[PDB]
């Protein structure tokens, strides 16, 4: 049950898709970047069309509004990736066994473009391209995370196995948030872009 | 997609369910533990009624069928642990970031054994204060597998120049599997519960 905005895929379950410059999709997600990155160049912006990944986030996202009796459960955020991980992030999604984990060993994303835009997260390759993903995450209830968490803390102390969605630097005004389970992210568009 | 063999579970989410010696579903598992095991006694089995666990399971299981040429990509395996990680796998399954380092690494993940005589040693089913260990039967989607190796955080690629297209799982040997090492999240389904003493 795969989204409108894609594109045919002749039958195939991956693709990657160039979006045009100056329609809407790209005018979008090109302006959720140019809000703090508008002093960067972009090259091009793919979608990202992997059937798998999209199952299993989905799978994970009707779960997450089950149990947590509300829909508001989706953000859309920025993760800064080495040339190198480009293929497997596409192919495979966000892998926390794979940078400071100040607030736990999950996958890290930034609410601004601009922290992902720094060359620690958004590696220029030799030919000087970086490379950011906007990513749907399901970051659901939060709370803060701190050095050496695995999973998110429990809900309650009283019920150990009962656990917040994710975990942010600060639950009032945050500016990261931290997942531990595979398929709660899908990553949605590649930004190619550089200094 | 709940199997419809399920007890009602009244649209909870999760349920225990005791199975009864004499059923050839309590049987079954007890002969699969006792072929290494005969100098153990089962308590009791449970049957592990994890709706979203099962749901999650069954996607992966499904992708791993058309990616697969007729595969048989499950096996039942076997899984020893600690009474404090039994509240944790009932309710979110197996996590790799909470594995132990096995004796014998061929990689960083989540171990299952072939034979439950490998999962009754202490160290994996840690007897409790009451003398009670535990171990899971578990369905993993072991899929296509290579011999693994201690450095591996995920499955090594089939093909050096294609990075991305990985085994599902790896192994200690593959002409005599004894154990899998999985790596991915929602790649093994834990469906009973033994829970045997000396
Ligand atoms: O401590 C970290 C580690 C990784 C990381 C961040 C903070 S913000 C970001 N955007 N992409 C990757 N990352």
């Amino acid at each position: 049950n795969l989204p409108e905005h894609w594109t045919d895929m002749n039958h195939q379950l991956f693709c990657m898709v160039q979006l045009e410059p100056g329609q809407s999709e790209y005018n979008t997600i090109k302006d959720k970047f140019t809000r703090t990155c508008s002093s960067y160049a972009i090259e091009k912006i793919e979608r990202i069309q992997n059937a798998f990944l999209w199952q299993s986030y989905q799978v994970k996202k009707r779960q997450m509004d089950i149990k947590n009796d509300h829909k508001n459960n989706e953000r859309l955020l920025f993760h800064g990736t080495d040339a190198d991980s480009v293929p497997y992030v596409n192919q495979h999604g966000f892998n926390r066994s794979c940078n400071a984990v100040s607030y736990g060993k999950g996958t890290y994303f930034a609410v601004d473009a601009s922290y992902s835009a720094k060359d620690t997260y958004s590696k220029p390759d030799s030919n000087g391209r970086k490379h950011m993903y906007v990513v749907r995450v399901l970051t659901g209830v939060f709370t803060k995370g701190r050095a050496g968490l695995v999973t998110p803390p429990p809900k309650n102390p009283h019920n150990p196995t009962d656990l917040f969605d994710s975990v942010t630097n600060n639950t009032r005004s945050p500016k990261l948030f931290v997942v531990f389970f595979d398929n709660q992210a899908y990553p949605e568009y590649l930004i190619t872009f550089t200094a």
